[PDB]
C-alpha cells in the first residue's frame, strides 16, 4: 500500500485511524479505505475541498484539518454533507472567513480557532442544532488581528440546545453573548475585551463547570504581549450579584482581570467551587483581608500569583486569618508577592490545613528565611523555595524542598537542622563554592535525593556526601569549575562510602584528572558522565583509568557521551562493569569503534552509537555480542553493510541507521529469518540510490511488515536522473 | 630586503630594532644589518646557538630568546663572548638546566625564567659580577617541575655587587639565599616552599625597595591550582626583628601567607612603606584589631581581600580605628570579607581620609546597604559595590557608584536620594525589569553616564531617562528581553530629550520593531547599534524605517554590524546623517553592497565592510566617494579588482584587503601616484597565484616603501605548482 500516512487498526473499537501529520501533501491522496474513522490533515499545502474529497468515505466519524494556511482556504458547497457518520472536525487556522454550511447534523465536535470568523448569526447556527462543542476562539487578536469588535445577533447560540463547550478566547469580544444555551458546562471567554458583566449575563447557566474571565481589562505593566489595558485603569466590572445561578460552579479562572476587590457576594451560590485563579491582579491588600475564603469549604486550587504593587518591597508577608477556612485546600500558589522576610507566623493559618501538600513560595525576593520553621509542614509534599535571594523530579521521593536558584554560597549543618524529615533537597543554581568534608548535610538523615548541579564543587576529600546514608540518586551536574582546574585532587572513589546511592549524575563537568584511580560503589545501577574529557583520562599510553569503572558491580546505565572520545583504547571493554546492561557513546566523535571487543560486554543489549563519525559495521554481529538488541548507529557516516552484517543474530530486536550515507543493502545481510522479530528499524534521511542493482530491495521494503518509520516521505532515493526524490516504496 | 623580521630606524637613539616575533624560524636568517641593537627570538622552532649566530654583529645590544623549546637547547661555548657591546639577554622557557657560560661582563639583564635550572653556585655566578637584573623564576612549581628542592650554595649572590633586582619566583624555595648582595632594591622571592624566615636574612639590603613573599605557607582553601600548604596550617614564620635593616623599603607584599596575625614590630623600621599587600590570608580577627596601621603613615596601597573566616557569615564589617591613622592612603581594597549588612558608622574610620579615592568592597554578599550613606565620600572616585546581592569607563568621568551584578530588580528614586554629585552609576548585570517613566534617576542630577547593561528594559514610553539632563553616555546593551517581544512599543525616540548625549551603546537587543518612525538628537555623535534586527526593520517593501537616523544630526559614528544585513534596500543612504564620519558594517552578511549610493554621504571617511559576504569591488573609488580614506574588507569574498579601482582617488589614507580570495593585481588600478601616500595596507591570508602574469606585481611589492605587514610569511603563493607556498617577496 502506497499511501504516505500511518494506518492503526482497533477492531474493538471499530477505529482505522489514518493520519497525515505535517507531510505536505498538495491533494487527499487515492486510495484510502473506506473503513476509516480517523482522518489527519494537518499542517500541509492543501488548496480547498471539494465533494469529491471525502466522496465514498461514509465511515467516517473525525476529520483533523487543522493548519493548513497564496491566499485563504475556500470550501465547496455540501462539502460535508455526506458524512453522515461524522462526529468531529477540526478546521483550525484556515484563514476561514465565516462558518462552513452543509455539515451534517451528527456534527458533535467543531473547531474554527485562528481563522478569520469575526461575524457570528442565527442563520449560520441553524445547521448545528446537535452540536456539544464549539471551538471559536483566536479569531481576532493581536497575533491574528481583524481590526473590529466581535458582532453577536441576539441569541445566536440560544438554540444550540446539545451546546455544552463553547470557547471564544482571543476573539475581540466586547459583551457576553447572551443568551447562551442552558446546556452549557464549560466556557471560555478568557483574554477578551470585555469591560462590563451584567447581572443577566449567567441567569440560565445552571449546569456551568468551568468559568474562564481571565485577561478581560488585564493587568499590561511588563507584559511581554500586545495588551490594551481598560480605561482609567479598572477592573473587570463584575456585579456582586453575578454567579447566582452558577451552581454546579468548580473551577473559576479570573487571572489578569486588574482585579482590586473579591466580594464575598461572588462566592455565595458557588458552593463546589475547587479551582480558583486569581493570578495577575491588584489583590496584594486582598490577600491581607481574603474575606472571601470563608465561602469555599471545598477549595482545591488557589492561584494568587504576581498581586504585587508596584515600586513597594514589603518587610513581610501579610497572610489573612481566613486561610484557614480552606479546609480541602491542596495547593496553593502565591508566587510574585515579593516581600522581604519570611518568618515563622506567617505561615501560622497553614498550619493546620490537613490536605495541603503544594506550597510555592517562589519569585518573591526573600532574604531571610530560616529553613527550621519548616518543621511544621512534614505532611506537605513541595516547598518551593525557588529564585528568591535567601542565603545561610524529586516529587516521587516524598518531602522535597526545592531552594534552588537562592543566594546561597556556602553549607551550614545547623542550617538544615530539623529537617530530617526531607527526601529530596534541590540546592541547583545557588554556585555554592565548598569543599565537601561529609559534616554539612548532617541532620538530612532520611534524605534520598540531592540535586547539587550548577554549583562549584570540589571533590577534594573522597568523604564527601558520607553521611547520606540513605541517599540514592546524587546530581553533581554542572559544577566543571574546580574540574577543569589541573593538579588539584579529584577523589572520584567518594561514592564507596554511599551504601544505597543508585543514580548518579555528574555529567557536563569539563573532568580531565582523577586522583582516584577507580571509582567504587556496590549498589549504583544508573551513571551519566556526558560532556567530560575522558580522551585525557584515557590518554594513549595512560593505562591509569582504563579500569574507572569496572568496580562498580551493579552498574547498569554508563552515559559516557559527548566526551570528545575520538578513539576508545584496547583494554577499557575488559575494565567495564560485569552487569553492564544499556550503554550511550552519542555526539563523542568517535572516528573507529572496535566491534569484536563487544564480547567482553555479556550482558549488553542497548549500544548507543547515535551522532557518531564512524565508518565501517562489524563483519558479523553474532560473533560480537551474544545479546545486544537495541543498536542505535544515528546520525553516523556508513556507506554500505558488510555482506552478511546481520547473520545469525537472532537476538536483535531493534536497529537505528538513519541520518547515513548508505547506498546499498542486499538480501544475504538482512534475512527474513532475522527480520521477523525486529520490533524497530530506521533506514530514513540516507543516500539509498535507487537503480536497478537493488531489485531485491524494492521488491522487500514495498512488501515486508517489517516498520520502518517514514517510507514515504523521508526516506527517498539520490539516483539515477530522473529518479531523484523518489519514494522508497513507490518504486 | 628579504628579511622576514620587520626593522625600526632610531637614529637619534641609535637603535636598530629587529624583530622576528612567533614567525617560526629554523635558524638566524643571513643578510641581518650589522648595525641592529634589538634582536628578538621569541616563540620558534630554533634548534640551538653557535658562535657563528652571532659572528658579526658585533653592535648588538639586546638579544631576546623567549620560549623556543624534539629536545632542550644546546648552547655552544663562547656563544656570546663576541658580543662586546651586549646589555642585556632573555632565554626564557628553554629548558636550560644550567646557566649558560661565556657571557660578556657589560650583561646587566638577565632572564632564565621557565627553564630547568634548580641549582645555584658561585663558580657559575663569577662570570656575572656586573649583572644587574637578574630572573632566575619560575624554575621549579607546578607547570614545570624539578621534584627536588632548589638549592644555592653559599654566598653564590654576594659577589655580584652590582645585582639590583632577583626574582627567584615559583623555584621550589625553601630557604632564603643569604647572603644577598648589599645592592639589593627588589627581590620577587613570591610562590615559594619558604616556611621559615631567620633574623639574619636580611641584615645587609638596606636599599631594598621591594620585597615579595607572597604565596609561602599559601591559603589553598578553594585554590584552583597545585599548592601545597606548610604542615598544622602554620603561617609564615616571620620574627619580630625581620624588617630592621630595610629602610628604603617601599612595596610589601605578603599576599597568601596564611598569617593570622600581624605584629606591629615588622613595621617599626620602614617608614616609606607605600604598598602593603595582605591578601588571602587569615586576617579576619587582625582587621578588626589591625594595630600594625599605626606605624604606615605614607601607606599609599593597601590590599586586605579574601581574609575571611570559613563557615563564617559575619552580620557587619567590624573595621578597626586605626584605619583612620593612614594619612596617605589612596588604595583599598577590601573584598573577601563576607559579610551580612553594610551600614553607616562601619565606615566612619574611613570619614577622614582625605587622599582616599577609591573604596572597593564587592565579593562581600553584602545584603541591606543604604546608599545614602556614601554622601559623605563625595570626594571619592570609585565606590565599587559589584557582586554583592543589595537589593532595594567610568573613572574618566568622575563619582563612580559601581553596582553591577547586585540584587535590584526595580529602581526607586528614593533609593538614589543623596547620590547627586555621582558623575557615574554602573547597574550592570542587576536584570531589573522596568518601565521607564523619567522619574526613577531623579536625584541623579549630574550624572553623565548610566550603564544600564544586561538588564530587562521595556521602550514602552519616549519620556524615558528625560531626567538625566546632564546625561552624556548611555549604556542600555544586552537589554534583548523585551525588544524580542513582538508586537509592543518600543519608542526609539527617547533621546530627542537628552540635550547633551554623546554617546549610545544599545547592542545586543535584538530588536526587530519599533513604534516610533525616527530617532531623534541634536548632540549624539555616537551611537552603536550591533546585534540587532534591522533586516526586518529594512525589509522589502517597508519603507517605515529607511530614514530611521537622519535626525540625528550630530551623528559621526555608526555601528551597525552584526545586523544578519543581507543586503541594505536602495535609499538608506539618503536616510543617513548629514555629518556620518565613520560607520561600521562588519559580520553582517552582505550579498551586495552597492557603492554608487556612498556619494550621499559626502563625510564618510572609515567605511568598514569586514567579514561580510560582498563579491564585487566599485568599478571606480573616485567616483564613489570623495572624502572616503579607510577601506576595512577584511575577510570577504573578493576575487579581482578592477582595472581602475583606485584610478584618480587622491583622498584614501587607509586600504584593508586582507583574506580573500583575490588572484591577481595589476598596475593600471594600483598606481603609485596614489600609493605614494597611503599609510597602510593589508593584502596577507589571500589567494595569489604567483605565476608570470604579475611581473608588476613581482617587482612592485618587493621594490616600494608600501606598508604591507606580513609581506614574507602570511601573503604566501598558491601556485603554480612548485611555487606554493612562496613568499611575495621572494619571487
Ligand atoms: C477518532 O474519532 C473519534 C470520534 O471523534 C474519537 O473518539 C472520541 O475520543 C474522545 C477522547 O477520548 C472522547 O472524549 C469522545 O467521546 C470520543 N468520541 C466518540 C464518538 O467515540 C477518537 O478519539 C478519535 N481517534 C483519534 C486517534 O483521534
Ligand atoms: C479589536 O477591535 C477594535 C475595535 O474595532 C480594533 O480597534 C481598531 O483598530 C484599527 C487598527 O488599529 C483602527 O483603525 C480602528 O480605528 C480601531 N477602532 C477602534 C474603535 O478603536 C482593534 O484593532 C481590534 N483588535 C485586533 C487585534 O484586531
Ligand atoms: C531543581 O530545580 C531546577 C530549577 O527549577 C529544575 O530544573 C527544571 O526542571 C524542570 C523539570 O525537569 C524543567 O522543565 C525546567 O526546564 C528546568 N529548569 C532549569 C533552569 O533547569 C530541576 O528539575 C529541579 N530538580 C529536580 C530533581 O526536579
Ligand atoms: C632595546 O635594547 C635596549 C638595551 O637593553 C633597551 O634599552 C633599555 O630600555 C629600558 C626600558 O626603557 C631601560 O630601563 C634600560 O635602562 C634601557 N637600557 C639601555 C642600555 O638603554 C631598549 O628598551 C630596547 N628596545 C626595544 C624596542 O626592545
Ligand atoms: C619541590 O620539592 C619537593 C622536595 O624535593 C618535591 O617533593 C618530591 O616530589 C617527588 C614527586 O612527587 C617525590 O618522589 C619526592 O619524594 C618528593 N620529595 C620530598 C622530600 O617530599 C616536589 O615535587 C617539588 N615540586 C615540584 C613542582 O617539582
Ligand atoms: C560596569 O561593570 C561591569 C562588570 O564588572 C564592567 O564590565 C567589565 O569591564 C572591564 C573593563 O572594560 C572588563 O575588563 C571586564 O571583562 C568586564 N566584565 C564583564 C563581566 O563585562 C563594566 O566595564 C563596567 N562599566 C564601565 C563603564 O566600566
Ligand atoms: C515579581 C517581580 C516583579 N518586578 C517588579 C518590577 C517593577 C517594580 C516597580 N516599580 C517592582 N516593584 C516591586 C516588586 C517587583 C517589581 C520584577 C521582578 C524581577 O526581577 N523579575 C525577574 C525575576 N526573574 C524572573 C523575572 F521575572 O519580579
Ligand atoms: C568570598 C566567598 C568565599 N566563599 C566561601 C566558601 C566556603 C565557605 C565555607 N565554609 C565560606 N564561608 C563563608 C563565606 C564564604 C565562604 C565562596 C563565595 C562565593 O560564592 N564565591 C563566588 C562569588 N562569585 C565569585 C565566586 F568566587 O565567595
Ligand atoms: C474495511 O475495513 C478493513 C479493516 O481491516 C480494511 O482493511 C478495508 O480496507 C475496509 N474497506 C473495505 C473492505 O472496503
Ligand atoms: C495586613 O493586612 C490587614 C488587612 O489587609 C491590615 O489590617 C494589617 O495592618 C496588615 N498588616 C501588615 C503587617 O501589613
Ligand atoms: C531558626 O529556628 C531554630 C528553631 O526555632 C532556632 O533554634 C534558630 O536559632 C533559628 N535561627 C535564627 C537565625 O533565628
Ligand atoms: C579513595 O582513595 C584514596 C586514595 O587515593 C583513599 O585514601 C581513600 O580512603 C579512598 N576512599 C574511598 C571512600 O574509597
Ligand atoms: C536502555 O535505554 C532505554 C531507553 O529507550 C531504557 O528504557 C532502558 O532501561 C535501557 N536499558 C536496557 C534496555 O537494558
Ligand atoms: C649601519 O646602519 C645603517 C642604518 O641606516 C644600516 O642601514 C646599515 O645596514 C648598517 N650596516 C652597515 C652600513 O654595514
Ligand atoms: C571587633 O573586633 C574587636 C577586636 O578585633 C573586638 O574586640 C570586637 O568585639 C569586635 N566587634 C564585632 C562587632 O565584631
Ligand atoms: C537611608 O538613609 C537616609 C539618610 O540617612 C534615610 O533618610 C533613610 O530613611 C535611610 N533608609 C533606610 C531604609 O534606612
Ligand atoms: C516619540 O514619538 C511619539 C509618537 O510615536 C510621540 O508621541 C512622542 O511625543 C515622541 N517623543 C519624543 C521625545 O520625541
Ligand atoms: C573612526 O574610527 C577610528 C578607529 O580606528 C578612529 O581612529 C577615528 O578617529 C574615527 N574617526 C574618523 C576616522 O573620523
Amino acid at each position: 500500500k502506497t499511501l504516505p500516512c500511518d494506518v492503526t487498526l482497533d477492531v474493538s473499537k471499530n477505529h482505522v485511524i489514518v493520519d497525515c501529520t505535517d507531510k505536505h501533501l498538495t491533494e487527499i491522496p487515492g486510495g484510502i479505505p473506506t473503513n476509516t474513522t480517523n482522518l489527519t490533515l494537518t499542517i500541509n499545502h492543501i488548496p480547498d475541498i471539494s465533494p469529491a474529497s471525502f466522496h465514498r468515505l461514509v465511515h467516517l466519524v473525525e476529520i483533523d484539518f487543522r493548519c493548513n494556511c497564496p491566499r485563504r482556504l475556500q470550501i465547496k458547497p455540501r462539502s460535508f454533507s455526506g458524512l453522515t457518520y461524522l462526529k468531529s472536525l477540526y478546521l483550525d487556522g484556515n484563514q476561514l472567513l465565516e462558518i462552513p454550511q452543509g455539515l451534517p447534523p451528527s456534527l458533535q465536535l467543531l473547531s474554527l480557532e485562528a481563522n478569520n470568523i469575526f461575524s457570528i448569526r442565527k442563520e449560520q447556527l441553524t445547521e448545528l442544532a446537535n452540536i456539544e462543542i464549539l471551538y471559536l476562539g483566536q479569531n481576532c487578536y493581536y497575533r491574528n488581528p481583524c481590526y473590529v469588535s466581535y458582532s453577536i445577533e441576539k441569541d445566536a447560540f440560544l438554540n444550540l440546545t446539545k451546546l455544552k463547550v463553547l470557547s471564544l478566547k482571543d476573539n475581540n469580544v466586547t459583551t457576553v453573548p447572551t443568551v447562551l444555551p442552558s446546556t452549557l458546562t464549560e466556557l471560555y471567554l478568557y483574554n477578551n475585551m470585555i469591560a462590563e458583566i451584567q447581572e443577566d449575563d449567567f441567569n440560565n447557566l445552571n449546569q456551568l463547570q468551568i468559568l474562564d474571565l481571565s485577561g478581560n481589562c488585564p493587568r499590561c505593566y511588563n507584559a511581554p504581549f500586545p495588551c490594551t489595558p481598560c480605561k482609567n485603569n479598572s477592573p473587570l466590572q463584575i456585579p456582586v450579584n453575578a454567579f447566582d445561578a452558577l451552581t454546579e460552579l468548580k473551577v473559576l479562572r479570573l487571572h489578569s482581570n486588574s482585579l482590586q476587590h473579591v466580594p464575598p457576594r461572588w462566592f455565595k451560590n458557588i458552593n463546589n467551587l475547587q479551582e480558583l485563579d486569581l493570578s495577575q491582579n491588584f489583590l496584594a491588600k486582598e490577600i491581607g483581608d481574603a474575606k472571601f475564603l470563608h465561602f469555599l469549604p471545598n477549595l482545591i486550587q488557589l492561584d494568587l500569583s504576581f498581586n504585587f504593587e508596584l515600586q513597594v518591597y514589603r518587610a513581610s508577608m501579610n497572610l489573612s486569618q481566613a486561610f484557614s477556612s480552606l479546609k480541602s485546600l491542596k495547593i496553593l500558589r502565591i508566587r510574585g508577592y515579593v516581600f522581604k522576610e519570611l518568618k515563622s507566623f506567617q505561615l501560622s493559618p497553614l498550619h493546620n490545613l490537613q490536605n495541603l501538600e503544594v506550597l510555592d513560595l517562589g519569585t518573591n525576593f526573600i532574604k531571610i528565611a530560616n529553613l527550621s520553621m519548616f518543621k511544621q509542614f512534614k505532611r506537605l509534599k513541595v516547598i518551593d523555595l525557588s529564585v528568591n535571594k535567601i542565603s545561610p523530579s524529586c516529587y516521587k521521593y516524598g518531602q522535597t524542598l526545592d531552594l534552588s536558584k537562592n543566594s546561597i554560597f556556602f553549607i551550614k549543618s545547623s542550617d538544615f537542622q530539623h529537617l530530617s524529615f526531607l527526601k529530596c533537597l534541590n540546592l541547583s543554581g545557588n554556585l555554592i563554592s565548598q569543599t565537601l568534608n561529609g559534616s554539612e548535610f548532617q541532620p538530612l538523615a532520611e534524605l534520598r535525593y540531592l540535586d547539587f548541579s550548577n554549583n562549584r564543587l570540589d571533590l577534594l576529600h573522597s568523604t564527601a556526601f558520607e553521611e547520606l546514608r540513605k541517599l540514592e540518586v546524587l546530581d553533581i551536574s554542572s559544577n566543571s569549575h574546580y574540574f577543569q582546574s589541573e593538579g588539584i585532587t579529584h577523589m572520584l572513589n567518594f561514592t564507596k562510602n554511599l551504601k544505597v546511592l543508585q543514580k548518579l549524575m555528574m555529567n557536563d563537568n569539563d573532568i580531565s584528572s582523577s586522583t582516584s584511580r577507580t571509582m567504587e560503589s556496590e549498589s549504583l545501577r544508573t551513571l551519566e558522565f556526558r560532556g567530560n574529557h575522558l580522551d585525557v583520562l584515557w590518554r594513549d599510553g595512560d593505562n591509569r583509568y582504563l579500569q574507572l569503572f569496572k568496580n562498580l558491580l551493579k552498574l547498569e546505565e554508563l552515559d559516557i557521551s559527548k566526551n570528545s572520545l575520538s578513539f576508545l583504547p584496547s583494554g577499557v571493554f575488559d575494565g567495564m562493569p560485569p552487569n553492564l546492561k544499556n550503554l550511550s557513546l552519542a555526539k563523542n566523535g568517535l572516528k573507529s569503534f572496535i566491534w569484536e571487543k563487544l564480547r567482553y560486554l555479556k550482558n549488553l543489549e542497548t549500544l548507543d552509537l547515535s551522532h557518531n563519525q564512524l565508518t565501517t559495521v562489524p563483519e558479523r554481529l553474532s560473533n560480537c555480542s551474544r545479546s545486544l538488541k537495541n543498536l542505535i548507529l544515528k546520525n553516523n557516516q556508513i556507506r554500505s553493510l558488510t555482506k552478511y552484517f546481520l547473520q545469525d543474530a537472532f537476538q536483535l530486536r531493534y536497529l537505528d541507521l538513519s541520518s547515513n550515507k548508505i547506498q546499498m543493502i542486499q538480501k544475504t545481510s538482512f534475512p527474513e529469518n532475522v527480520l521477523n522479530n525486529l520490533k524497530m528499524l530506521l533506514l530514513h534521511h540516507n543516500r539509498f540510490l535507487c537503480t536497478c542493482d537493488a531489485v531485491w530491495f524494492v521488491w522487500w521494503v514495498q512488501h515486508t511488515e517489517v516498520t520502518i518509520p517514514y517510507l514515504a516521505t523521508d526516506v527517498t532515493c539520490v539516483g539515477p536522473g530522473a529518479h531523484k526524490g523518489q519514494s522508497v516504496i513507490s518504486l
